[PDB]
């Protein structure tokens, strides 16, 4: 089965508003969000349903962009390279459990690329 989504609040965990973050949300996420591959990554893997059963023998550190928007509009973050990071390893997972040429690796491919690009222009820490 599938397990808890990961958490996006942390009640021992001071919060703080910066540029950096905010760009997160408002320009790398929101564009990727936007983008016609990014369905498959909005949400976490529902295993369950899409009969994947090894997923979660696999992939022991799942991550998802509806969780990262979550993550950013909970202020969950404190630093922008936790946010980053979350990014490379859903990313990252994709290519762990999938194949060369699997559709949802090349969604990954593209999303990943307008990812940089937008990284690109992230606001100074
Ligand atoms: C291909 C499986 C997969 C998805 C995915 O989500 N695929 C998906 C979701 C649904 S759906 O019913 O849940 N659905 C309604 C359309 C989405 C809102 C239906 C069919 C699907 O192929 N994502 C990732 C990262 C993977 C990986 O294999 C990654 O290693």
């Amino acid at each position: 089965m599938n397990p808890p989504p990961p958490e996006t609040s942390n009640p021992n965990k001071p919060k703080r508003q910066t540029n950096q973050l905010q760009y997160l949300l408002r320009v790398v996420l929101k564009t990727l969000w936007k983008h016609q591959f990014a369905w498959p990554f909005q949400q976490p893997v529902d295993a369950v349903k899409l009969n994947l059963p090894d997923y979660y023998k696999i992939i022991k550190t799942p991550m998802d962009m509806g969780t990262i928007k979550k993550r950013l509009e909970n202020n969950y973050y404190w630093n922008a390279q936790e946010c980053i990071q979350d990014f490379n390893t859903m990313f990252t997972n994709c290519y762990i459990y999938n194949k060369p040429g699997d559709d949802i690796v090349l969604m990954a491919e593209a999303l990943e690329k307008l990812f940089l690009q937008k990284i690109n222009e992230l606001p100074t820490e």
